[PDB]
């Protein structure tokens, strides 16, 4: 069960094939692509608006017919230079990428199979919850936290 | 989305329109305009009477019909020197703060649609927690932490795909 | 609104002009005058019995009706020498200042428009929380903690 | 008012009173007389089976009568130097202080009007809270930390201004 | 009152009749004798299967008919010195103190009188509360955290 | 009562048979055998994709009956070096050991009685809480930690004396 690196890889696909170089209205970063999950914490990211994803803690609770809930928490991570403004082209991201959680549908899912093939599957819901913001030391540079939480139900039940 | 620092930028421009050279009665500092949220934490700031607004962690909730509340905090910070008395000039100074931040009308947006034009839109309401003050180190100068929460409805960017 | 430092000159006018040299029965001090907010920590202060007033976080909330009620806190401390005794005298201070806040009546008040004159008010109700002492160590000189809540309704309403 | 600094006093009195070489039985310390306010922290205090009264934070509330409840802290210690065993003695000392709090009366007063005389006083109820004990660290000595509170109508200095 | 130390012996006691070389097959420690409380901390101890007994922050309670409630806490530790293996001997050792705790009635108890005799009395009930283990530091040696909670009445009333 | 070693060794040889180059659908990972309650800390362990079983603190309840409530906590934690990815690998261990946790029987017992035999006993039921992993420091290495909660019966050793 879990999938959670499976969640994480979800989403970044997600972000990327509906933030590179289309639809610029509704949109706003032009990103030709820079979000990830495997380089992180501040050193690498050399490039900018560039937008990292931390798998955090989940906890899950028991229901009496297999079913499973599981609520897991992305902490979100947006660095920004001095393109127009720290905290204007702060909000403008981060504006952005709650957009492109919420407005379209649910994630596409992409467990894979112990020695078999992937089968595609959803996510339930989406809660975001409070958003922060980086303090006035590192001047040229920025950061905002997010705090998405997500809840799924893994392809199985118990005995 | 979010508005976050549009509405600290509106505030902080009806701060400045309100409290400039200006209807002295109900409201005197005559600042010829000092506030901001560009330059703020202490250096810099060598012109004083100067009140800054910080950018502060949201808060958020679901309501099962698209819409969603979300509670703003903006943490906005006093400082003044000597003159005539700190504790004098600093209350009297956050209290004209007070009453432009609630006399006043409701707030303004500048909210800016992606690769668009300005649409203005409203803020629904604002509340003003706890207000705190500064002690005696830095005789001088002085601190006056007021905190304040806004309650805003962000545009519904849901049913529209 | 706010108004605080009003607040704390006002009560320490009262305790100065009802604790001063007179009514010897109820009071005794007699405090020829040292009680004030200006000059307060401990540096300084070469009087004793002195009684200082501090400034604390103050709380609100709003009634539907434009009616603002502000919860204010004033911590209050007295140092003392050894006249008699450090408890004793240290207590009888706590009495005398805890009797001027309850006994008599609600505050006068001296409130001061803007560019304009002082329209003389009053304040609702005031409670005093927990009293506390120091520790042993500074022998010669005495703490003792007052907490107390100034209830207040400013002159003003909301549109 | 107040009156927790005699409060103490009446209650060391009581125990230096109810201690000292009378009563042989339900009491076993036989304090010729150590136990006070005005000595304390651990310098000092040569003699030992000592017992020390700290004297605390407070707590009050308000009714709508002009009565106030006060609860008072009373932090007590108690010091044993060997002579058999720490802890049985500890026990014993601990035992007799609170049959001494508990099956003995109320509390009396010496209060002190302004610049009157002392009207006697009582105090409402007594309640006694955890009894802590100290670790073995500083082997020949020792500590038992007591706390206890009371509660106390203060004479209702209102409706006569 | 009180009768803390009393508890604690009276507890030893029954530990090391319930223990020695005798009664086993009920429970397995074949502790000649090693419990006490007067010696503990760690040093000392050259000996294993040491368990020790902590003398810990009582509670009270208070009934309106003279009546007296104790909630009072001993802490309880064990220590082992392999033989077998560090997990196995050390709930072995747990189950032998929890079984002597639990299967076998109420206390015995030996207060002791002002200047007289000691009227045997009894304990109303124990309850085990949490019990914890060491880390795998310090691997020769071992710990477990035992805590318990007893139930008494003192033999006399309030006025 | 207790059971906790005999029921960690239990859950790590259920895990142990179950893991080692059979059923190769529904579950790989290969572990030729390895994992235990033994070993573990960080110092040794020079195989990988090991996970230790730890031994944490416990809770407990009284019910008017004789029979015990007792709550169990096992930290599990996964240790995992880069084969392909920390990430995938570690998130497929840890989701072969929550299945073993769920979707595999109940637990088993292997308890000897005192100077006795073994009688083998069952666990009641299985939660598997919060559970956790390590950030980037130690990029070659990774953490995850596993917390589950076991509730078993122990046997009433009550009413027979």
């Amino acid at each position: 069960m879990d999938h959670r690196t499976s969640i994480a890889q979800a989403m970044v696909d997600r972000i990327s094939k509906q933030m590179d170089g289309s639809q610029p209205d509704e949109y706003f970063n032009n990103l030709y692509g820079n979000v990830s999950r495997q380089t992180y914490k501040f050193e690498e990211i050399r490039e900018f608006p560039y937008v990292a994803v931390h798998i955090g803690t989940e906890t899950g609770q028991y229901l009496p017919s297999g079913q499973q809930w599981m609520f897991l928490e992305l902490p979100i991570l947006v660095y920004d230079k001095e393109k127009t403004d720290i905290q204007e082209q702060l909000e403008k991201l981060v504006a952005d990428i709650k957009t492109v959680i919420d407005t379209g549908g649910n994630l596409e899912y992409t467990v894979s199979k112990p020695n078999g093939s992937t089968f595609p599957c959803e996510a339930t819901d989406m809660i975001i919850t409070s958003v922060s913001t980086d303090e006035g030391l590192l001047a040229p540079y920025g950061l905002a936290e997010i705090n998405v939480t997500v809840r799924y139900q893994p392809p199985r039940r118990s005995l």
